[PDB]
């Protein structure tokens, strides 16, 4: 093991540990596409969690030097700030591929945002929240998962990200409130009558369904547009892709088969996951 490949193999524990569905499916790409998506999603862990270091932007003000030093000069040493192994691996990808860096940048911005959060009016906002915290990573992962990208490329990639992340949203209703986090709109809200704490002290109704079931079908409408243009992505990514945005739609099953429940976090068994690719693997 050379020391780059300490950097790959630490960036791939991260993502990991995270993210139990996408490791899975992006475990599955070439050795060079997948130690740079295992780089990328790293370094976008690293900066979701950053506030919570020492419960200021300190170590987000330093991950945005690195990256920033790595795309001003992108083969110069540099002694970086935040986490060394990440930043070697993300300069490494860099050195061999076209990095959007303004999406890191925007994806950073939604972070230091959301340090003074305030429940989304409109769902314009919620959306463009959306973008901010995984759009973005679509499109950062968009030069590695194909051979010449186009702005149908992104485009793609930003509307897979962002399903993804309104799935999440809707298996995290509970959690998130916890946490003193709503992201359904206001608006939303008081159109469906909804009082997310009023639900999660007393159950579900019909009501909290029928809303949440609004924000599902957008993110299965988007799923399906993706599904449809999957062609934009390389040849060896496109069933990898499709495993990894099947793997996390099946959450939207497995929040209704538990009622919508607000007090636990459902999951796609590891064996369900080994369906799905057995699925996707025989069309391909």
């Amino acid at each position: 093991m050379t020391m780059m490949d300490m950097n790959f193999k630490y960036c791939h524990k991260i993502m990991k540990k995270h993210s139990k569905s996408f490791s899975y499916a992006f475990d599955l790409l070439p050795e060079d596409q997948r130690k740079a998506v295992w780089a990328i999603y790293a370094v976008c862990r690293k900066i979701d969690d950053s506030i919570d270091v020492y419960g200021d932007i300190q170590f987000l003000n330093q991950i945005k030097e690195d990256i920033q030093s790595i795309e001003k000069y992108p083969y110069e040493y540099h002694h970086f700030q935040s986490d060394r192994r990440i930043m070697m691996a993300l300069q490494h990808v860099a050195q061999h591929k076209n990095i959007a860096f303004q999406s890191f940048y925007n994806l950073i911005d939604t972070v230091y945002k959301d340090q003074h959060f305030t429940m989304f009016e409109t769902d314009a906002e919620l959306f463009g929240y959306c973008y901010g915290v995984a759009g973005t990573v679509g499109e950062v992962l968009t030069p590695i998962l194909s051979d010449h990208e186009t702005h149908q490329t992104y485009d793609v990639a930003r509307r897979l990200g962002e399903s993804l992340q309104l799935i999440n949203i809707l298996r995290d209703v509970g959690e998130d409130f916890e946490n003193e986090r709503i992201y359904f709109s206001k608006q939303r809200l008081k159109q469906y009558e909804v009082d997310i704490a009023e639900v999660y002290q007393n159950g579900v109704n019909n009501h909290y369904i029928d809303l949440w079931e609004y924000y599902a079908a957008i993110a299965e409408k988007d799923f399906r547009d993706v599904m449809d243009q999957i062609k934009v992505f390389s040849i060896e990514a496109q069933p990898i892709i499709e495993l990894a945005a099947r793997i996390y739609i099946e959450i939207l099953d497995e929040v209704r088969q538990a009622n919508y429940t607000l007090h636990e976090r459902v999951f796609v068994e590891k064996r369900k996951k080994a369906k799905l690719f057995h699925e996707i693997n025989s069309k391909y």
